[PDB]
């Protein structure tokens, strides 16, 4: 029903992955590092409610008639459904407040990628917080309430809604299709597996940066996808695209899904062959991205895609080297990156006392 | 989980329960051969009753053809029906091809302009439309991206609508959904089980004046933005008096309880649910189905928030236009845009395995 806020690390990065996404990018409108640092102790007084399924502040109602309710309350009556809430801080953050030289170096900005179609206005961000939780109202009631309280110091920048599976009709062992129709997640890093978490996600002590220790860094990719092309080509195509079969999701020349893959039976430019760690030096990837679909352009075309969400102990040696290897990738043809983000996720709020950012500021 | 039954004599998704997700979207037809459409609509029905089941369409999503692309697209492979509903409309805009002039229904009017419209001619109209109601989202969009798919050459999408989240209710028995402003919404709609209130104010009737209509519906959308940043700074005082219930438990103004009775000479004379109210409009009665959405942000620092609002009627001339007219002068008029808006005349349910979408007009 609920995950624990509290931790080494924050949730929403290896908990169970709940059904539905609501990101947001803020841009930071303050120079005052006080006013900035109270706003990050409000925001966890009210993440602390906000999971546990409480409204924020003195509630949605029965306060004073002449004063706006302290939470906007479309929650009340609806379930923590596992709602985590998970800041991260942006490179341009550390330009503000004299905080130039606490970047930590894993933070790096992401090169130029062949074909990239970056949407300035739907790019970068000062921090972000990713909600997640069963119940989209939950999610989004959360950004909204955040915004309102950090108004007048920070405002949205961009946002994006997403989707996975809904638990309330699927087993919890069944992978998810993404809206290409094949199964996604199948060779992934799992919350399970604490020895590949720390070696390939949450930054250690010794990596450089100390109070980044227990953190992580994010990547961010919002992607669409050519849906009306890919329908088009033949089941052969899309098969030969990703190294995978459609039904099955079985590696080519295997017959179970997780069978694990032999890479020289793929394509050269299969999306698999190129995505696995062994053609890449062991750079190994959290992934925890959502389908999105925001309606029809003014062609008549499906606006859908993948919000792809990467963890990794450092972008360098995570994301970079993935990316780079996929300039031949088949799926190519069908994709394309139009709005791009990095943050740092610092480590997690230890106790009641704690607050967002603590190690930083 | 479970599949609700596609054929009837009235389409599922009216009187339906409310299901929590929406995928909306308006075709106009791309095609002049009479022929071809009509084939399209058999098709289209066909379709859909593999979709309602949880089944996939024509030869499934692979093990065909590998040179041939699949019939399916796949994305809801191994997924339950979760109570999607297929509703399908005629636009007004669609009687003046085929030679259906002559058959456009009275009841299918042509809204008037209201005060405060800012409507966006792009989403707006359409010559028919497609309504998917699902409790999983990848299954109403996976029904719509398959539908438009099947009709590539003969229609193509002219706007589409995603409800996250109903503002909806058809079964008083469970909760009340709560909109973008915090209120509860639905609490005094029509029940799917109240059926002489339905015969009444919603299904077309025989003697109406268009007999292939008997049994359909007609439907009101509304596209209508929230002023959340002003409602926000408003006073908790302020938000009940826009309405007329309080926040918390819904209850009309100085009652206790959600479901009892308001007492509309206790609100404001401009309050909401007062002008809203049947008594105030001479029973005019309305099937309220509609769902939130949010589209980003504004560009300006806010998330962009709104209410798509559906309505189906008897009438639309004695449902929603009265209605409508009567809230000029409301209180929540401060606070929304309406700035979308289509009609379109549902048809009779299909009744068997052998009957399809419009077989009574065409
Ligand atoms: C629209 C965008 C994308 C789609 C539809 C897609 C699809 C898939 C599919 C179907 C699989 C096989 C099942 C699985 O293990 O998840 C896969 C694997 C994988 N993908 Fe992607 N992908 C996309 C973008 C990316 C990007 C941008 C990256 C990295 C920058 C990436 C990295 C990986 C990795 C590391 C694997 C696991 C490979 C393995 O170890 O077997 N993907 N992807
Ligand atoms: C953003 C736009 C709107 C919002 C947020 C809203 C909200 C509400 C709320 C909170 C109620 C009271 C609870 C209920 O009984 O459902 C209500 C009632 C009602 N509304 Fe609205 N409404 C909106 C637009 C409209 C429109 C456009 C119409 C008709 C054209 C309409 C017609 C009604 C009716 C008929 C009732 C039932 C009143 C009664 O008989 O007691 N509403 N609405």
């Amino acid at each position: 029903s609920a995950v624990p806020f509290h931790g080494a690390h924050q949730a929403g990065i290896a908990t169970p992955v709940q059904d539905r996404l609501h990101f947001a990018a803020f841009d930071v409108t303050t120079e005052d590092r006080a006013a900035f640092v109270a706003l990050l102790k409000e925001w966890t007084a009210a993440a602390r409610r906000l999971t546990a399924g409480h409204a924020v502040g003195e509630g949605a109602y029965g306060g004073l008639p002449e004063a706006p309710p302290d939470d906007t309350g479309e929650a009340l009556g609806l379930k923590p459904s596992r709602l985590t809430l998970t800041i991260g801080f942006g490179p341009s953050l550390f330009t503000r407040f004299g905080l130039a030289d606490l970047r930590p170096e894993a933070l790096a900005d992401l090169p130029k990628f062949p074909g990239d179609n970056l949407d300035r206005a739907r790019s970068g961000g000062d921090l972000c917080v990713q909600a997640c939780a069963d119940d989209p109202q939950v999610a989004v009631h959360a950004i909204r309430n955040l915004a309102r309280i950090g108004f007048g110091k920070v405002v949205v920048r961009w946002s994006q809604l997403g989707f996975g599976k809904t638990s309330s009709t699927t087993p919890d062992k069944q992978t998810p299709r993404n809206l290409l129709g094949f199964k996604d997640g199948t060779r992934n890093i799992a919350g399970t597996e604490k020895d590949r978490l720390d070696r390939f996600v949450w930054a250690a002590e010794k990596d450089g940066t100390p109070w980044m220790t227990g953190g992580s860094y994010l990547v961010a990719r919002r992607i669409r996808m050519h849906i009306e092309t890919w329908d088009r080509a033949s089941l052969q195509e899309q098969e030969d695209v990703f190294g995978r079969d459609k039904g099955e999701g079985a590696p080519v020349g295997k017959a179970k899904e997780r069978d694990e893959p032999f890479l020289k039976a793929m394509k050269p430019d299969a999306h698999v062959r190129l995505a696995h760690p062994d053609s890449n030096g062991g750079a190994t990837l959290l992934r925890r991205g959502y389908s999105f679909t925001d309606g029809t352009d003014g062609l008549g075309r499906l606006d859908a895609g993948l919000f792809f969400l990467a963890y990794q102990r450092d972008i360098r040696t995570g994301f970079v080297p993935v990316q780079r290897n996929l300039a031949t990738d088949a799926l190519n043809e069908y994709i394309q990156h139009v709005g791009s983000a990095v943050f740092a996720v610092p480590p997690g709020v230890r106790d009641a006392d704690d607050w967002w950012g603590s190690t930083l500021f």
